[PDB]
């Protein structure tokens, strides 16, 4: 049975550790997989920050070219039950 985030693999940044289990579960309810820390399987890295952010984990993921999205990407995908465009939710996104 189709779910909107099938084949997505989320990883919540260390910065967002207090929200990590909750966000993993929100992603999983939409059919995504999740990793507890970053690796080569991750498709979507959840992160909140600033222009030219110096966070080490963020910079390492950015080098790998995977999607880096605000937590609001996941929250809005959940509200809509849809795979929403990642480009609308950069790490600097603020509602």
């Amino acid at each position: 049975a189709p779910k909107p985030l099938h084949k997505v693999v989320v990883c919540v940044s260390k910065k967002l550790s207090k929200k990590q289990s909750e966000l993993n579960g929100i992603a999983a309810s939409l059919g995504a997989d999740y990793r507890w820390s970053f690796d080569e399987t991750v498709t979507h890295f959840i992160y909140q920050g600033r222009p030219n952010d110096t966070n080490r984990e963020y910079k390492s993921v950015k080098e790998r070219g995977v999607h880096i999205v605000s937590e609001h990407w996941l929250l809005d995908c959940a509200q809509e039950c849809k795979h929403l465009p990642e480009s609308l939710y950069p790490h600097t996104y603020n509602p």
